[PDB]
């Protein structure tokens, strides 16, 4: 199948490679196997099941709500590209230093990172407005991905430095994302809504934490994982990161909006100290509408 | 200097190229000249002058205000990389389809796009909060850059499609950025502040409009421009897009904050109709504090 030079002869006892002068790029590095047929088979199964979940979430969302649909929209377009051109440039970039860069992965990330982080800043769906913190989250997260993608394209000590720059931005993002979830938890009603927020927190930090781990493990890092191996790992954390989290999001949103339909918008003033933070606690009781300084 | 294969022999009347079997990537496409010495000279002069402006803006900003400094911070780091490794991977990506992709350019864009667009959503510096519109601006702008970078890495009809997808996202961004500037203009005091907002609008749409134009003109498009030619064009719109716009921003911010120091925060209710929009007009007169439905 390949549309770089794949046919060559060894000359002078393999010290010289001779290739047709047909204008095609050539590098032996590009031709290294992507992994075993078993790894490939496992990856194609998880991909179909990802396509199925992406398809069902979209139709389900068909029955405010723009962030969840979009992530499933991007995810379906992703699978049609994977199905036709997963290992074709520029879904994979084959570069002059011999690297394989999965641009397909990083592109999806940059496209939906605003969508996800806006959704992070809007778990309840009630806010019309976003604080200063949201803005720092977006700037830090996009820096992370840009430094990391630079690290994937680089080699040796230059790859190390850009990874480190990505990590520094990443830590700032993780720190502030933690505060958001804390605020969300003490904002939503006391019952099922706080189970779902807790569910979303776990999914978010485990799935987001696994990305730098799979970077260091993959061809972009210490090459422990094969390409199919990395795909399989990505499909699992992909399902968690996108489909499942947006599904939990939509679910949470429904619960909160139905709370306004039954009890109404009854806010409180839970002053947290996890510092000197403040929160508007939705409650099911009209009576409860006052300042609860819960210093953590 | 190059760290891809640059030394080769033609064999069988130039139908075969023979190269040392030293593991280096090889492509004739990579070795195409970057342009004339005159183009290169012009580019190195504009770069130094860009370094000088980046350096003076930073020290000037040393005497709230985080978005302007950052763009100058990123811009200085950019020049030190240009000075040492402008044509080294991954500042330029040399790929298997023979493309040269100026990753250095697109990386800077993704890094500061949140910073600039947050600053777009905060011209006065008085807001602590951001509307729904800000969030659509960030999602659409990041999609634009991601589709466009994909188009730069691709060829033939696949490059056409991703460019078109970038343009569709871009138009949504331009449309909404236009409304922001309209709101800003009717929010700020009547005097010098509305001159500066008008200045920032011109700089923003001319400089931002020139990027897709320079894409279509450069190696990423119809290859009208050489690489040094594209650098020279980029230095001019770079100075406008980053240094000058942030300088005008900081200037505007100072003027607005000094208005609060002298007259105080005296808002109004200018109801625009450019639709049914609304605005809080800062005025220098305490008397003026009422609803002015100025249907445009
Ligand atoms: C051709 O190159 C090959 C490299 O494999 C040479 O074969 C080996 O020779 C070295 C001795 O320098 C040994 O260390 C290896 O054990 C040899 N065999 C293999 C299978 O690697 C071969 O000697 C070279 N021929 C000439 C004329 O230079
Ligand atoms: C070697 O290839 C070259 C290609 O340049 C051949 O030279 C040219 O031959 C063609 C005829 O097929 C003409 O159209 C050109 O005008 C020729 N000259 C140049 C300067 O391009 C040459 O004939 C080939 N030799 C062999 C034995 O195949
Ligand atoms: C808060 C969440 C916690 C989780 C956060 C994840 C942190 C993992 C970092 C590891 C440091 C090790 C250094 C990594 C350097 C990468 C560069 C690299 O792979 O170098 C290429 C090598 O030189 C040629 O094979
Ligand atoms: C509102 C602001 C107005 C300004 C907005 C800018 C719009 C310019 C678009 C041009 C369309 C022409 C099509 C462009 C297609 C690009 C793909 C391309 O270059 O194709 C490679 C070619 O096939 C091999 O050389
Ligand atoms: C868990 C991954 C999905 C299920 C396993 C699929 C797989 O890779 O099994 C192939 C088999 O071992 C043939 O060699
Ligand atoms: C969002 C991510 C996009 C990745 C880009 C993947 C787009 C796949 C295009 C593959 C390509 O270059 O096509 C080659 C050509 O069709 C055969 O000759
Ligand atoms: C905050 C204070 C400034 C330090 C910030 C970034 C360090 C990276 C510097 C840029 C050099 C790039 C070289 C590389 O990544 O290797
Ligand atoms: C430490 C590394 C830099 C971390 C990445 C940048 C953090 C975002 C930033 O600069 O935002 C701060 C601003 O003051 C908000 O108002
Ligand atoms: C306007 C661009 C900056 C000034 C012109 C520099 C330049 O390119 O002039 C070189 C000269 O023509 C030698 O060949
Ligand atoms: C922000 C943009 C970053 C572009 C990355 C540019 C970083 C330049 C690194 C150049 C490189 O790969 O260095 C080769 C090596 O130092 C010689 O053997
Ligand atoms: C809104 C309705 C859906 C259409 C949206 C995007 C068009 C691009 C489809 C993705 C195909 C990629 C192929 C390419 O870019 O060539
Ligand atoms: C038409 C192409 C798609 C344009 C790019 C996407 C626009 C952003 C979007 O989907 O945001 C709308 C949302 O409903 C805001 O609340
Ligand atoms: C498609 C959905 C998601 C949630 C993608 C997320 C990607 C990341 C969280 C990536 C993180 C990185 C870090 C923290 C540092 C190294 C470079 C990475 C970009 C891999
Ligand atoms: C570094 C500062 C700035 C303001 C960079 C801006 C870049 C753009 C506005 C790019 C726009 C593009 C468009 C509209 C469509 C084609 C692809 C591009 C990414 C080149």
């Amino acid at each position: 199948r390949m549309l770089f030079q794949t046919s060559y002869t060894l000359e002078n006892n393999g010290s010289v490679i001779c290739i047709p002068n047909n204008g095609q790029c050539f590098c032996l590095a590009w031709l290294k196997s992507n992994g075993t047929n078993a790894e490939k088979l496992a990856a194609n199964i998880l991909q179909w099941i990802t396509f199925a979940l992406s398809a069902l979430c979209l139709m389900f969302y068909g029955y405010c709500g723009w962030e969840e649909i979009y992530v499933a929209t991007i995810e379906m377009i992703k699978f049609i590209i994977e199905y036709f051109h997963e290992f074709d440039e520029p879904a994979v970039i084959y570069s002059s230093n011999g690297n394989k860069t999965v641009w397909l992965r990083y592109a999806e990330w940059l496209l939906t990172c605003p969508v996800i982080l806006i959704h992070l800043s809007n778990l309840t769906g009630l806010a019309n407005d976003y604080n200063k913190r949201t803005m720092g989250l977006l700037v830090s997260d996009i820096g992370t991905i840009v430094w990391g993608t630079t690290a994937a394209l680089s080699k040796g000590y230059v790859r190390v430095i850009f990874f480190l720059m990505g990590l520094c931005y990443g830590i700032y993002t993780f720190f502030n994302a933690a505060k958001v979830y804390i605020e969300a938890y003490h904002t939503v009603p006391k019952g099922r809504c706080r189970q779902v927020v807790t569910g979303m927190a776990w999914l978010f930090f485990v799935s987001w934490g696994m990305f730098p781990i799979l970077f260091i493990l993959g061809p972009e890092g210490f090459g422990v994982l094969s390409v199919y191996g990395s795909t399989v790992g990505h499909t699992i954390i992909d399902l968690m990161s996108k489909n499942c989290w947006g599904l939990l999001g939509h679910y949470l949103r429904v619960l909160i909006h139905e709370h306004i339909l039954i009890h109404g918008d009854i806010r409180k003033t839970t002053k947290l100290n996890i510092t000197e933070i403040e929160v508007e606690t939705l409650v099911e009781d009209e009576a409860e509408a006052g300042a609860v300084s819960s210093e953590d």
